[PDB]
């Protein structure tokens, strides 16, 4: 009850996928790991405490900043990619993430402002939490799918490609 469980589970789900790989030479992995860590912080932040109001807003801003890095790099991976099927799939997912993370910023600010205000009912409070939780699950899922496809895409690369990512296997774990 102290820490939201469905937010922590979503963060955990992405952490498991991202920790299948090394961050070295791979930004997408590094940013996805930062995102999973921040989303676990978010599950504590949702239950407001003095000084959590500014932290809730900043945590969502950091999550959105890390998701822009994932989006930006995955778009670069996809354009070079020779397989149309993979290239198209990767581009749809990359496109979705900015919208989801923009919504995370809105809902976090709404939740934080509310915490700051004593009057709101337990219903409005629970509902603002459930909207945040839904967004968090959607975000974690989208990034996880983006990781998978960016790796699949990596196998096929343009001979003349400007940059490459490193995909080295590591033993995954949960935070
Ligand atoms: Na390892």
């Amino acid at each position: 009850q102290p820490v939201n469980q469905p937010i922590l589970a979503a963060a955990q789900s992405l952490h498991w996928e991202a920790t299948k790989w090394s961050s070295k030479g791979n930004d997408i992995i590094a940013a996805a790991k930062r995102m999973a860590l921040l989303m676990a912080e978010m599950s504590r932040l949702v239950r407001g405490g003095s000084g959590t109001k500014r932290a809730l807003i900043q945590c969502a801003k950091d999550i959105a900043k890390a998701s822009d890095e994932v989006t930006r790099l995955a778009k670069e991976v996809a354009k070079q990619c020779t397989d149309k099927r993979i290239r198209t799939n990767l581009l749809q997912v990359c496109e979705r993430i900015p919208t989801i993370s923009t919504q995370l910023k809105i809902l976090s600010t709404v939740k934080a402002t509310m915490l700051g205000r004593t009057n709101i009912s337990d219903e409005e409070s629970e509902q603002a939490t459930e909207m945040l939780v839904h967004n968090a699950q959607n975000l974690m899922q989208s990034v996880k799918e983006t990781v998978r496809e960016a790796e699949a895409a990596s196998i096929k690369i343009r001979t003349d490609a400007g940059f490459t990512l490193r995909w080295v296997r590591k033993t995954p774990w949960y935070q």
